[PDB]
């Protein structure tokens, strides 16, 4: 059931994206977060990869994502956790 889920709050058009993985078995883990805004204003993009100590059965929050999101714009978080062997988990927001 090891799986990505997000946390979400927003002040008006400012939004704060929280990533929680939730493993079922402990893991040193590969944990890539790509994160792209694009509208009328311009545009915002972030990347990080980063080797992580996930235990098991216990939410692990990713970074806080800070986006001010604009009718129109166009947005998207993807976090993907691996261990190079047979996990390989991805996900999006908004869902």
């Amino acid at each position: 059931s090891s799986q990505i889920t997000f946390n979400t709050t927003q002040q008006g058009d400012m939004y704060t994206i929280i990533p929680e993985v939730t493993l079922t078995q402990s893991c040193l883990c590969r944990v890539q977060i790509l994160s792209l805004r694009e509208g009328s204003s311009g545009q915002s993009q972030t990347k990080q990869e980063k080797t992580l100590s996930l235990p098991a059965n216990q939410p692990i929050a990713l970074t806080k994502l800070s986006l001010n999101i604009s009718p129109d714009d166009r947005v998207k978080i993807v976090v993907t956790v691996s261990d190079g062997q047979s996990l390989h988990l991805s996900q999006q927001w908004p869902p």
